[PDB]
């Protein structure tokens, strides 16, 4: 069995190897990459997403979200308070202001320390789930707007034509911008490209140990667990690496820098934070190996994980018994 310790693996494809997305994902798995639940892919030196990032200031963040925490430093939830619209230009200026700018620090480990010590006492603001792409139309390899669709994958494997179409999303982040512990909708894969700016630190639990994380979360968020059998679908809960370690939860961490891809794997619980102003793009995708994960994915029916019409068909076909209950949760 490849990668038995479930380490996060890092890949350096050549130009040739970067020419077939599906084929390279299969190759990573053949090396045991998926056991970690996350991998890093460094593109070939000659590759670029786009020419420059000089004309992105006019993109609109219709609904910036201020992330307000409740709890204690290492075990907290956050909620999203809606702010007034701002351009990326305005957002960037805000990220860089005294109130929100990255503090001076020694290195990534020093910033991580400061994040977990201090995050709860501040409320950073971010631009989430903005439909769009910063990949140049002419970029042919690993263009996140040019991947095969989950709908076509599902139809190829199962022979059922379904409505829906998934497209990439943009994220604009600042120091302390926080991604709560979660797996992807329907436990899909995800791919995340960091277009520009400061790093993102990721935490990941191996898919084979996902239930250990769920068990701990039930204990640490007892009221949340009571209200919903799949409350991590709400994407509001944070647990520090110190608390994970204290409770024996297997996990790994890695820092993504601008110009790097990260792929998350079916049922890989992940969380993280932004080091400072950045912009990332992400999309879900599927392979034949995802199908069985999609069939077993936990669903929120309490109304607190509203997703989209796009997920309707996946629940409808892969989980007929859960569909009705899920649906009315969506109503
Ligand atoms: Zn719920």
């Amino acid at each position: 069995a490849q990668n038995p310790n479930c380490n996060i693996m890092i890949f350096h494809p050549t130009k040739e190897e970067f020419n077939d997305f599906d084929k390279y994902i299969a190759y990573m798995e053949s090396q045991g990459a998926h056991r970690a639940g996350l991998a890093k892919i460094i593109p070939p030196k000659e590759w670029k997403a786009r020419e420059t990032y000089d004309n992105i200031s006019e993109i609109l963040i219709a609904t910036p979200l201020q992330q307000v925490a409740s709890g204690r430093a290492g075990v907290f939830t956050q909620y999203h308070k809606k702010k007034k619209a701002m351009t990326v230009g305005e957002y960037r200026h805000l990220a860089n202001s005294k109130k929100y700018q990255t503090p001076p620090h020694q290195n990534f480990e020093d910033l991580e320390r400061k994040y977990w010590k201090n995050r709860i006492y501040n409320s950073p603001i971010y631009g989430a789930d903005i439909s769009g792409s910063l990949f140049d139309e002419n970029t042919k390899q690993w263009n996140l707007g040019h991947l095969g669709t989950i709908q076509d994958l599902l139809e190829k494997e199962c022979g059922v034509v379904i409505e829906g179409v998934n497209t990439p999303y943009l994220y604009f982040g600042m120091w302390k911008t926080t991604f709560a512990w979660h797996t992807e909708d329907m436990d899909l894969y995800s791919i995340n490209y960091l277009h520009l700016g400061e790093p993102k630190t990721w935490y990941v639990v191996p898919p084979e140990h996902g239930q250990r994380l769920e068990r701990l979360a039930r204990e640490l968020f007892p009221g949340s667990s009571r209200g919903c059998g799949a409350f991590l679908r709400h994407k509001v809960a944070l647990i520090s690496p110190t608390v994970l370690k204290e409770n024996g939860i297997p996990f790994n961490r890695i820092t993504q820098e601008a110009g790097e891809f990260m792929v998350t794997f079916p049922y890989g619980y992940h969380a993280g934070f932004n080091h400072g102003f950045n912009c990332a793009e992400a999309i879900n995708f599927a392979t034949p190996r995802w199908i069985d994960y999609g069939k077993m994915a936990s669903q929120c029916s309490c109304g607190e994980a509203r997703v989209t019409f796009s997920m309707d068909a996946f629940v409808r076909i892969l989980q007929p018994e859960r569909y009705d209950l899920w649906k009315r949760g969506q109503d």
